[PDB]
C-alpha cells in the first residue's frame, strides 16, 4: 500500500475576539469556528509511525489563537490567509494549509434608537464563510460564501412547462410559495501570496455585501420562473460586479409548502385562489445547484 | 394497576397561514409549530383497547389546519384558546386541552430602504411561543413565552464575592463577557374562558414587546453583578408594567468565554487588561433561573 | 417583587471514569452528562446583589469531578444520590439539590469472539438517565428512565374502533406498521437519606433492566390495539416486578410511516396486503402519554 | 455569463421497504434516505426559463419509490446504480445520475433468546452508505463507506515524539484515551454498466462486513503510535482483503478526553497513572485524513 492522500489539523476551533477603543469606549466583537488541516511531507507518520514530522494538532490549535491575537481576524479571507501561509512558511515540510472559517453574527444592539457601546445579538444564524487554501508555490485560492439565508415569499413564484411522462404527478402552477436556505459562494481568482490578497482587502467586505444584496433583491423582485431561473440572475449579477471573482456558485433547497384541501370538512375552500393554510413539508426536499462563469462562446451564442 | 394520569395528541405540527390584502397588494405570513394534547375520560383506551373514547391524532391534526383556516392564527394566546376550546366543547368527554405553539419569524423584507409586500427573511431562530392549557370548569391558563434569544456583552459584567472554600478555584473577576441564550415566561391571570382572552388581545402583543424590549436594554445597560442580579431586574420591570401578569420566569445559561494565556509564547499578553482572544466554551455551562411575583410581606421586608 | 422560586447550578457536564482491574487487565469505562441545581436562601443574590450566599456554579463543576473521584458513578441512581446530598449537608444555606443524569453507553466490544478487555462501541444512543432530588428534611426522591430506545416492528399493529366525526378523515387498520422512541421513567418510593438508597443498591440496575426487557418483548409480542393499550401493559408489568417502585410513566410518539399509492404508475399494486414501499413521516406524529400506578378501587371496579 | 456546472434533484427522500415471506413469516425491513440529482443538457432551465428540460424534483421523488417497487433496495450499491442507469436511460438530455443512500440501522430483535419474526431495534446510529455516480457512457463509479462508528479504547493508545517548537504545550503521553467517530470509504474499479455490477452483487456485503470487521479489530489490538498510523493499517488491510477495491479512505475526529488535575482539593491524585475522572471536550478535535491505494514504487521503496 501507500499513502495517495494524507491531511490533518484541528477542526472545531472556537475563537472570539474583541476590539476596544479607549478613546470612544466603542467595542466590537467576532467570533468564528475554524479549521486548519495540513498537507505536506507527512506520509512516513501514517506507514511508519514517524510522529516527527507531526505538526500535533494541539500545537495548531495554539497557532489559531497566537495568530488571531497577532493580526486582525476580519475580514476573514485575509485571516485565513495570514494563518495559512504561517505554516508553509514556518515548516519547511508542510506545502498545504486548508483553512476554514464559519463566522458567526454579533450585531450590535440598538438600545433607545441608539448603538450601544458593547452589547450585541445574535441576529441571525447565517453565516459568512472562507475556504482558503494556500499551497506552497502555487499562491492562495480563496472561496467566500453566504449560507443559511433563510428567505420566502408568499407568491410571485411559478413552476410549469416542465417534462410530463408517466413519472409524473406535479400540478403546473402559476402562483406558488418559494422558500430556501441560500448558499452562494464566489471564487476568486488565483492570488499570489500574502501580499496580493492584502492588495485587495476592502473588495472582501464590498463583495460580501453585494453578493447578499443581490441575493435578496433578486429573490424579492424576480417573477420566478423556476429556482433555476431565479438563481442564474443572481449569479450573474454578481459577476458583473466584482471582476477579480471567477465564478459563483448557489446550492438552493426548494422547501415546499403544500396546499391543503379542506373541501371535505363543510365545503372549506383552501385551495387554489382560496389557499390560506398549508402544510410545509420537512423532507423530501428538491435542492437546485448551479455554478456560473463568464461566457467565452464566439459562435452559436 | 390503574392510570393515575394521560394526555395524547398531535406533536410538531407544522402550520403557515398568509393573508392577502387584494387592496394594497400586501401579503402577511405566518409559520409555527403546534402541539395539541387532550386529557379526559380516556382511561378505557390504555386498559381495555377502547378506542371508541380516541379521538385520532390524525382527526386533532385536521382540527388544528380547519381551526387556522376558520379564525387568526394571532396572537399565538388567542388561537391556542380557541383551538383549546374546540376540544373541550366538541367533545363531552374530553375536559382538558394542553396547546403548546412555537412561531417562528418571517420578517418582511426591506429592499431599496422601501417594505416588500410579499418576501420575508427569517431574521433570528428567535422564538415567540405559547403554553395555553383549557381545562373545562377551570378556564384557560396561559404562559407566554419568547426564547432563542441569544445576546453578549463585551464589558460591564463582574462576578465577585461568592462563597469561597475548599471547592472553589474560580477567580473574582471585575470585567467579563456575558452570554446567553433568554428563555423568559410570563404567566397571565387565570381566564375564565374565551371571552375573556379575547377581551385582553391587545395586550398579548404589547406584554410581547415589552419583555423583549426590558431583557434587551437591561441586559445592555446594567453593570451586572451576576446573572442572577440582572435577570432579576428585567423580571420586575416586566411585572411593573402588566398588570395582568402574576409571574416572570427566566431561565438563562452562562456561556463562558474563556480568557487564553498565551505568556508561554514570546511573552504574549492576553489576559486581564489585555485580553482580547477568548475561547467560547461549549459545554459545561451554568444554569440560572428564577420565578419573580408580586410581594405580600408587609414586616421584616 | 419578590422570589417566589429559585434554582442555579450546572448543566452540561461530562464526565468519563475508568475503572482499571489491575490483577485481570479489565477496564471498564462509564460517561455521562450531568446537571446539578440547587435552591436554598439564595434570594438576596437576586435581590440585593449578594454574591456571598452563591456556591459558584464553577465550584459546582470541581465537586461534580471530586465526588465522581471519590465514589463508584453507578449505579446513577447512588452516585446522584451522593452528590445531592453533598451539598446539602457541606452548605447549612442549601437545602435542595436537584441532580440530573444522563448515562451514554459503552458497551465492550467482542473481537474474534472474546470480550475485550480496554475496547468499547456506542452500540446505541440510547440513554440511561436519572433524576435525583435531594430535598432537606424531605428525603430523595428518585426517577430513573430509559429513553432514545428507537423500535419498529412490521406488522401486528393496528388502530380501528376510534372515534369518527366530521373531522375524521383517516382509515381504520388491521395492519400497519408501529414504530416509537422509547421514554419510559419509573418513580421510586421516597428515601429517609443516603442510608436508605445503599440498601437498595442492587435494585437499581435490576430494574432497568427489567424495565428494558418488559418494553421490548411487550412491544414484539403484543398484537397491538393502539399505543396507547400497548403501553399499559409495559407499565402495568414493570409495577409488578418492582415493589419500591410507585409509578410507571411512558411517552411515546408514534413515528408514521405511510403507504405510497402507486396506482397512476402502469396499474402498481403498494396499497393494503401489497403494501411493501412506504413514506415514513418526518413530523407531525402523534404523542401518547401515561403514568400508571397500582390501584385502589374496591368497588365500581 | 454561462453555466459552468449544474446538477440538480430530489433530497432527503426517506424511505421503507419491508419482504414478507408468507412460508416462514419472517418479514425484513430496510429504510434509507435517498439524494438524486441530475445532470445533462439542463443549462436552458437556468439560462432561458426553459422549463420543459426539466424532469420534476417531484417526478425523481415518485421515481425513486417506484425503483423500489419494482427492485431489490440491497445491497444499496445495486440499488443506487438501477436508480441511476434509468435517468440516463429513460432521459435521452440526461447524462449523469448522481445517487447517495444513507442506510439506516433496523436490526432484528431477539426476545428470549430468539430472533423476532418482524420486530427491530435502531441497535446503533451508524450507518451504510453509497454514492453511486452513473456518467452516459463512462460507466458507473461506485463509493462505498459505514459512518457514525463511534468507538473508544481506555488505553494502549500512545502519542509522542512529534515535532516541538514554541508553537508547542502539549505533553507527550505514552498511556492515553483515544475514541473517535469512525468514517470509512472504499472506491470500487470502474464498472461498465449495470450488467458489471450485478456480476458482483455479493462482493458489495461482503467488503461492508471486511471494512467494519478490520476497522474494530485493529481499533481494539493496535497499541496506537497515532490515529495516523492505526487508520493506515485498518486501509491496508481492506485493501488485501478486496482486490476490486481501489482505494480506502478514513476520516477520524480525535475526541479527547482531558485528565483532571484535583491536586489543589486535598492532595487528591488524578493524573498520570492515578488518572481515572477525565472531561470529555465537546470541541476542539483533532481531525486526521488519508487516502490509501497500492503501490507502484519499484526503487526507493
Ligand atoms: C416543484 N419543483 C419540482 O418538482 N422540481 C423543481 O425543484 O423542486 C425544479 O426543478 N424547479 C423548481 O423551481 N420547482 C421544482
Ligand atoms: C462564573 N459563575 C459561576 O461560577 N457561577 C455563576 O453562574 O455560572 C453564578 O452563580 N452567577 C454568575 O453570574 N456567574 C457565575
Ligand atoms: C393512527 N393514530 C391516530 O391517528 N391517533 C393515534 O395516535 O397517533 C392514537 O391515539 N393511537 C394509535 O395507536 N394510533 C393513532
Ligand atoms: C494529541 N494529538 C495532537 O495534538 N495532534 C494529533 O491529532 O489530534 C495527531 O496528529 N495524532 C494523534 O494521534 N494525536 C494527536
Amino acid at each position: 500500500s501507500a499513502v495517495k492522500a494524507a491531511r490533518y489539523g484541528k477542526d472545531n476551533v472556537r475563537v472570539y475576539k474583541v476590539h476596544k477603543d479607549e478613546k470612544t469606549g466603542v467595542q466590537t466583537v467576532y467570533e468564528m469556528t475554524v479549521c486548519v488541516l495540513l498537507e505536506g511531507e507527512i506520509e512516513t507518520s501514517y506507514t511508519k509511525a514517524d510522529n516527527s514530522v507531526i505538526v500535533a494538532t494541539d500545537s495548531i490549535k495554539n497557532t489559531i489563537y497566537i495568530t488571531a491575537k497577532q493580526n486582525p481576524v476580519t475580514p476573514p479571507e485575509l485571516f485565513g490567509s495570514i494563518l495559512g501561509t504561517h505554516f508553509i512558511e514556518k515548516y519547511n515540510h508542510i506545502h498545504a494549509a486548508h483553512v476554514n472559517i464559519v463566522c458567526h453574527r454579533w450585531t450590535r444592539m440598538d438600545i433607545d434608537g441608539k448603538p450601544h457601546p458593547h452589547s450585541f445579538i445574535r441576529d441571525s444564524e447565517e453565516k459568512r464563510n472562507v475556504q482558503v487554501d494556500v499551497v506552497e508555490g502555487k499562491g492562495i485560492d480563496i472561496k467566500s460564501s453566504l449560507s443559511g439565508l433563510t428567505v420566502l415569499k408568499s407568491t410571485n413564484s411559478q413552476f410549469w412547462g416542465f417534462l410530463r411522462d408517466e413519472y409524473t404527478t406535479l400540478k403546473e402552477t402559476w402562483d406558488r410559495i418559494l422558500s430556501t436556505d441560500v448558499d452562494a459562494t464566489w471564487q476568486w481568482k488565483n492570488f499570489s501570496g500574502l501580499q496580493e490578497v492584502r492588495s485587495h482587502v476592502p473588495k472582501f467586505d464590498a463583495t460580501w455585501a453585494t453578493a447578499r444584496e443581490v441575493t435578496l433583491k433578486t429573490f424579492a423582485e424576480d417573477n420566478s420562473a423556476s429556482v433555476q431561473a431565479t438563481m442564474y440572475k443572481m449569479a450573474e449579477q454578481i459577476l458583473a460586479r466584482q471582476q477579480l471573482i471567477e465564478t459563483v456558485e448557489y446550492s438552493l433547497p426548494n422547501k415546499h409548502y403544500f396546499e391543503i384541501d379542506l373541501s371535505w370538512h363543510k365545503g372549506l375552500q383552501n385551495t387554489g385562489k382560496n389557499a390560506e393554510v398549508f402544510a410545509p413539508q420537512s423532507d423530501p426536499n428538491g435542492l437546485i445547484k448551479c455554478t456560473v462563469g463568464r461566457s467565452s462562446l464566439k459562435s452559436k451564442l
